[PDB]
């Protein structure tokens, strides 16, 4: 058993629309991913609590203001145009620089990285509590739980000091790092989800206090398309403190574990002090996103292998769209990370 | 009478694919427009000419060769990406830097700007020899010719060195600019289409041998909108020659006109050899894209005043969406252009 946080109003987040390789597509970041969640949650014993509300500093911590006030206004501005723009904001002008930033378009166009970060009526809200979970599982495990589950919906690790992109608006993980670092000096960050976290990748690129490696799918082509490569290695202070490890596409469950192996070799060499892991199920054989062949049993043993570290760790949902295997991946997971 | 410019490969290009202000739009840069302003050209005796092919060298001139092979060869690749991908390269990905370039959805994210330039299978062809009738008409003008008219579709000024962008691929004016170069020590751009031409401000921003001027409609919830604005003057020895004028949005012809008057001020002050005219339709009062109130014989007193400079003159088409008021609209123009001519 660990504490697990989720806020309701995580729950109200829900756009239609989605700009895709060539063609508008199906919503996959849905609320019924956390109605699995919470279930798996339930059948393990876990309490669910809602997180108390730390504030806007925390995420200011690691987010530029600008950005979050964007984030914040967004929706009323977008709304205030004609309603032919319709309900969600969205970026169709795809620069950062130079760029004026005069009006709400020119906003979406620094802030909106990619088509897949529509900001509805709710996101603001949504990603706010969501971030609120994070923050709530670092408390927890700052003051000497072993461990906490924040319940993040929506994910996060796409999330850049200054843009939303895949599915992402906040970077909950980043946000949970840079709590612990209140106590811990050296913090790091394992991204097992099938992509590349390009957001904590960023935020932390020019830094040695909070490691960073990702475990993700070949990016050539492939979310998050232009980051993720094994040459990105850092920067200034950061370099030697940033490692890729990605996958052929179509690889075996054994390349994966593989990847961990090289994950753990990371770790031990860093010697940290906390652990956030970034988790996602969209390893899973079956997940449309998937391009590894991670089982069941697989979650169990890649539970065990980082329970096994007996680090004070905050796990932090990211990605994972199969609805149907979630709950049974989530109990496999924390299974082995209990045993 | 006066040279006319167009190939008719530039008719090849007709995507069905524009993303814009939240949804999928419906194309508005149609070859239609083509069709109309050529029976324009010849229903004022004007003679029609396909451009001989100037070559590749004067478009990389201006532009990056990356983003000349990219043009060339992103469908192709395209059309190897899962057939779920569709047959207009586009870009979902919002990230020129850092940017590893590997792989055709990369080389999209760096080098397709926005949401209104897909890349079809004529995409390519198409703005070539769009760029050829610019480079032609050029030519006559740098050969002796008082004026020359480079039908040029699909348009080019919101084409920056290194992305498409704006229905535009190649810098159709910003080719004819450098070309006029070898034989001009001072040339202006003037660009008087609806939309600011950030491609041509970009090309130009750090040079004062190339003046740019543009009129457009303010660029707040306008596109291009990161681009326009009045304190965006240029760079080192470009410091100056960068003039942006923009209008309100609704603007009566009477504030369209009062920018006519400081941008030919401009002009005046700059005194150039030879004139780019980016000359655009969609200021016409019941254009979709309009901001302004100009009236089709407001095209007729633009080209008046354009006209009684008495410049070596290259028109290059830009914008204009209407296409029933088309003709009417360019003869206006054209009419008012030669009036105070010769
Ligand atoms: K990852
Ligand atoms: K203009
Ligand atoms: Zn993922
Ligand atoms: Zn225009």
């Amino acid at each position: 058993s660990m504490l697990t946080y989720f806020h309701p109003d995580q729950s109200l987040h829900h756009p239609r629309t989605y700009f895709s390789r060539g063609r508008m597509r199906m919503p996959q970041e849905v609320p019924e991913r956390a109605a699995r969640l919470v279930a798996a949650a339930f059948a393990m014993g876990f309490p669910v609590r809602e997180p108390d509300d730390f504030g806007i500093a925390p995420i200011a911590a690691v987010h530029d203001t600008h950005y979050l006030r964007f984030l914040e206004t967004v929706h009323r501005e977008w709304k205030a145009m004609p309603e032919d723009w319709g309900d969600e904001a969205m970026s169709n002008i795809f620069v950062r620089e130079p760029n004026a930033l005069r009006g709400v378009l020119a906003q979406a166009a620094r802030h909106l990285a990619d088509g897949s970060c529509p900001v509805g009526e709710h996101t603001w809200r949504a990603a706010y509590w969501s971030a609120q979970s994070a923050l709530a599982a670092a408390a927890a495990v700052r003051d000497g739980a072993p461990a906490a589950y924040a319940l993040c919906r929506p994910p996060g690790h796409h999330a850049r000091v200054d843009a939303a992109g895949g599915f992402c608006y906040l970077n909950n993980a980043a946000i949970a790092a840079q709590a612990l670092r209140a106590r811990h000096a050296r913090v790091a960050v394992l991204d097992t989800d099938m992509h590349h976290g390009q957001g904590i990748q960023e935020i932390f690129y020019a830094r040695r206090d909070v490691l960073y490696v990702s475990i993700h799918g070949d990016p050539t082509n492939f979310y998050p398309a232009v980051a993720g490569f094994d040459d990105e290695r850092g920067a200034g202070e950061g370099l030697g403190y940033n490692v890729n490890l990605p996958m052929p596409h179509g690889s075996s469950e054994a390349a994966f574990f593989e990847r961990v192996d090289d994950a753990l070799r990371e770790l031990r060499r860093f010697a940290p002090d906390a652990l956030v892991l970034s988790l996602g199920f969209d390893v899973y054989r079956d997940d449309p996103q998937s391009q590894v062949a991670v089982t069941t049993d697989g979650f169990g043993r890649l539970g065990h292998l980082i329970g096994a570290l007996r680090l004070p760790t905050v796990i932090v949902q990211e990605g994972g769209y199969h609805i149907e295997s979630l709950e049974a991946n989530a109990r496999s997971f924390f299974g082995g990370f209990g045993a």
